């Protein structure tokens, strides 16, 4: 077991589920495209909002290039190959008081799990 606070404020806590694969190579670099599932869910109801699993299509992104809320470039960016985990993000590293459409209110903590199936270097 292994639960890690990667903000000294505590605004993004990764609970991981499971270890990775050891070595540096299996370590995700900023601008690397990455590949996970996940499932998100809001901790004021607990209840699951969105997820990769819904049309089975993994989910891809820039590692670190604002393409993704704060806590997830936080959280991604400490992930090993084909590690699962869970990562609550508060507002602050999340949709802070703006939220985002009408799925995910102002001040809301965020509750993800993330799998990284794999990621690559470009140019
Ligand atoms: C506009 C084109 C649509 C385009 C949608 C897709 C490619 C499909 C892709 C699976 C997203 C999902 O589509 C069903 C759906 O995923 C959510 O349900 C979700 O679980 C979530 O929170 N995610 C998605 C997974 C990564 C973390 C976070 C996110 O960072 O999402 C990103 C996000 C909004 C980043 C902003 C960037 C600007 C910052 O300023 C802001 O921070 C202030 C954060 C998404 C990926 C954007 O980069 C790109 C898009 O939005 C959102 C709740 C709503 C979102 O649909 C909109």
């Amino acid at each position: 077991f292994e639960k890690v606070e990667l903000t000294a404020d505590g605004g993004v806590i990764k609970t991981i589920l499971k270890k990775g694969d050891e070595g540096e190579e299996n370590i995700p670099k900023k601008g690397n495209e990455v590949t996970v599932h996940y499932v998100g869910k809001l901790e004021s109801t607990g209840k699951v909002f969105d997820s990769s699993f819904d049309r089975n299509v993994p989910f891809k992104f820039h590692l670190e290039q604002g393409e993704v809320i704060k806590g997830w470039d936080i959280c991604v960016s400490s992930m090993r190959k084909n590690e699962k985990c869970l990562v609550r993000i508060e507002s602050m590293y999340g949709y802070g008081d703006e939220g985002c459409g009408e799925s995910i209110p102002g001040n809301s903590v965020l509750l993800f799990e993330i799998e990284l199936l794999s990621f690559r270097e470009l140019e």
